[PDB]
């Protein structure tokens, strides 16, 4: 009794910014894509069940030459087991639990999701995490799920990519359309994250919340979240970098999805940084979104998405300022 | 109603060529390698097709150090739509339309498709294309075919594997075993691909036509085409490189399928640059063909192939002049 | 009438050593890492088999940015036929002969084939093999097999994944549970293997046996084996490397498999260099493991594994001297 499935799409995308498009949102030009994967689970008695899963990103956009190899990752790579009533845990590749919360927002047709950054402690794709999780407190109440999740140090290259050993858990409830989440962590911080100039501090925190309607075909969510010394930031004008001391991040969004196929979307997302050494106060992203995806099928898909920078041109981080729309076609099984 | 094919080969390919094999056609040594991809598509309703496709190479002759990764790309990623009469729309990684011409030839065992460079504009493999596709005239004249096609400027970190924005098309008429075909697309040069040593102009131009018989076990095709600052050159002498302002292209090839699994191949190519500053006239390449594949079934092949130099050893260029056998074997599914 | 199987695990996998672990035995954090494969075979006519096999791996352990393709690599890649009595032939990137005889210790939960080297001649996976093999000797004994193996000349960058032409071989037999194997090779050696500071010879030689008892629920085997000019060493003090002019190698192991699905294993390996030119002899490998694997099904297990390292802490040549622990959770299918 193995039910595994091989997953993918090919993902044909372009992005239009004004000339450049170094100083806008999204960038400019061919942004094709591909992702697979593989998703399996074995029922090994009638109350345990082993799983694993890998994913991978292909990009379609690199020559077949010296650059072939550009953005192409592993996304995902973990195995676990299930308890029955007693929970999930799981070790490898995963999604930080913070993003339990951020995943409310992260639902833009093409863009969105900003706060949520790979390899960034507890908010995106993370590499050495085990993760614990439970539904339904242990059987025992409908909606009230939670989990906790161990971060192993990541002693990287880069300071950017790096982390010190962290705690981090999240807490939701979910009744008949609402949701409400909750989710912290904190971690070390390594000395090569340290010894950048921008950032100052021995732990890196991160918390959002969430709020959530889904239901009769609409989706209103909303995020709110802080960090301090975790958001990765770069200085286009000194080509310093490091991490904001903290940042201030909001983020709403409101979907409707129409039974023939269309889903459009508006959007609002601010991420602000603080204490900046040598700025104080600059935003990171501003902007409005209006979008749609049109869905053919659970196959193929089409859609827009249309990002009003708010960033100004004075922006003291050199933050892009200029919209971007992409459009996209999509094949996936 | 959704299909996907995972598809995919493992070859099992050996070059020889006279010692070095740096002054050959093809090379010397292990060439082994393997492709994996997926093609997909979906029955949106009646009139409708969604599809995608995502095509790899791996290398099999690299070690697995520090070189693992060389020559393994993405050689395909699109997704697009087919309506009824009206046609077919796809974006992503792929094949130039001019190859619609070039595909005639491209029919060797191993060698052949000289002129079909990848990231040359509408000759080969490309990223970044918008290909609009139309059969038998809207349904209203079985064979006659036609295409049309966007190239979107990718400007990438070397001249090489650059474009400027471009169009291209292509037309062809098939009755009964004969095929005609002509192809044409020109485009926009990159200021780093006209700040080459070689090479002079703003456009670059591609075309080539194509004349083919193909029934009855028989394959007989020829291609002439010519290209004005497209295709690749370099001279291994002083270590410039760049463009060649023309070059006049003739692929010839014959073949028979006897059915019992024999399919021998005599071939003939010839490609002259004109105008190479510094030389003016150098021949490119210049070869005849034998060779042969035994098929033994449709997941089961081996192969020769025999590639008889004329290029020769004075070439101003540094064209290769040795021969280069190929050997190989597949299994592919 | 084609089987084709693709296949692939995902792999939770933690390394604990003491603080470093650049001076342990298996280094110290996350390992996670996935595998993906297809293997290949039609029934040709009912006494001729066509086959092939790819393999890759991905590290699950690397983040999303720059180091995104460290330790990716494919591990095999090949095709072949096989024909009723006569035995089966295959090329590509294989399993080296020798291994034919490493494979009988080479059965520990994480660590241990120690001696079994990528890129090594014939111990491990190699690029540019023929191999081919016989079963029953003709039809004619049963148990009694062979195998021949011609690996080509790989000119790589480096010396450490280079060979220069070789031919190898192996031979052994299975009665009732027994097995007893033998396996030598030999080849030349580049002019950059020989280029480096520590091995010196034209000719690098490998041959090692194995004897094992595999039935009724254990499995006890050895393999003694040495070799001239052919294992690679780096000496951690001047940053030196090259080949170990002789060394000597054994590895003992004893498992048991419970059929409520336990299978402890301990096991014994060591490995010493000889005329090492700068210091004589000195350990290269020497330990005790004791571990288990769990499995629950065919499709999920999990695994300790400990290795008391026995090399000193005054080791020549700075091989690490500290215990490794891994743990390991897997799902495969
Ligand atoms: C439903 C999925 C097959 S898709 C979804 C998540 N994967 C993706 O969204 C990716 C992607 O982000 O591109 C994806 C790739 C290919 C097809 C569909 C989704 C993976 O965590 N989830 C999978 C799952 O957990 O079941
Ligand atoms: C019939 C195919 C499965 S194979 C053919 C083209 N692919 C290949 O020829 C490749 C290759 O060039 O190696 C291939 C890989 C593996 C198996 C068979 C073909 C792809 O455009 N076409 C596919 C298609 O469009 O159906
Ligand atoms: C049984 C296999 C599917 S697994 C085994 C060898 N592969 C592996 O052991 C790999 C690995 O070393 O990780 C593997 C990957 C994924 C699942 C199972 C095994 C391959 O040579 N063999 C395959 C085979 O020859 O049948």
């Amino acid at each position: 009794g193995n039910k595994v499935d091989l997953y993918g799409k090919a993902v044909g995308l372009h992005y239009f910014s004004k000339g450049n498009g170094e100083n806008s949102y999204g960038g400019n030009g061919d942004m094709t894509y591909a992702r697979l994967g593989f998703k399996g689970e074995t029922q090994i008695n009638s109350d345990l069940t082993g799983y694993g899963q890998w994913e991978y990103n292909f990009q379609g956009n690199n020559s077949e030459g010296a650059d072939a190899q550009t953005g192409n990752k592993t996304r995902l790579a973990f195995a676990g087991l299930k308890y029955a009533d007693v929970g999930s845990f799981d070790y490898g590749r995963n999604y930080g639990v913070v993003y339990d919360a951020l995943g409310y927002t992260d639902m833009l047709p093409e863009f969105g999701g900003d706060t949520a950054y790979s390899d960034d402690f507890f908010v995106g794709r993370v590499g050495g995490v085990a993760t614990y999780r439970n539904s339904n407190f242990f059987g025992l109440v409908d909606g009230l799920n939670f989990a906790v999740q161990y971060l192993g140090k990541n002693e990287r290259d880069t300071a950017r990519r790096s982390n010190g050993d962290g705690v981090g858990g999240s807490i939701s409830y979910e009744y008949e359309g609402f949701g409400i989440v909750g989710a912290y962590g904190a971690a070390d911080r390594t000395n090569l994250q340290e010894a950048q100039p921008l950032g100052n501090g021995k732990k890196a925190e991160q918390w959002a919340t969430g709020l959530k309607y889904d239901a009769n075909n609409i989706y209103l969510a909303a995020n709110y979240g802080e960090t301090r010394n975790a958001t990765p930031i770069t200085n286009k004008f000194t080509n310093t970098s490091g991490f904001a001391n903290k940042t201030q991040d909001v983020l709403l969004v409101a979907q409707y999805q129409f039974d023939f196929g269309l889903r459009p979307s508006i959007a609002y997302t601010k991420s602000k940084a603080k204490d900046v050494e040598g700025i104080g106060d600059v935003d990171l992203v501003n902007y409005f979104e209006v979008g749609a995806t049109y869905y053919f099928n659970k196959n193929m898909s089409t859609y827009v998405d249309y990002i009003i920078n708010q960033i100004d041109s004075d922006n003291k981080l050199g933050v892009g300022s200029d919209d971007t729309v992409a459009v996209g076609i999509v094949y996936q099984f």
